[PDB]
């Protein structure tokens, strides 16, 4: 019953971790995705600046 | 014992699933740390290109 039990405090504990680390890892999907959206979108305006002054050059 | 058991196979499964939701958060991100280091060192790049083109200009 307890090594079940144990087995449970710590599956669960870990889960509550995993879950913690799913939330984070999805945080970061998710601010990461900004991020990458936030340097995609920059990126986009540095090609646009650069195709500007390319134009301008 | 088939409580905890239990507990224990569903916490375990809810530890792999929430280990999938972190894998796949992580490969996710990761995808996107990818994108992050790709874009964004495009992102310096084409700002590099630009501030070459600007000092060219």
């Amino acid at each position: 019953l307890d090594k079940y039990s144990e087995a449970l405090k710590d599956a669960q504990e870990k889960l509550e971790l995993a879950e913690k680390k799913a939330t984070d890892a999805e945080a970061d999907v998710a601010s990461l995705n900004r991020r990458i959206q936030l340097v995609e979108e920059e990126l986009d305006r540095a090609q646009e600046r650069l195709a500007t002054a390319l134009q301008k050059l």
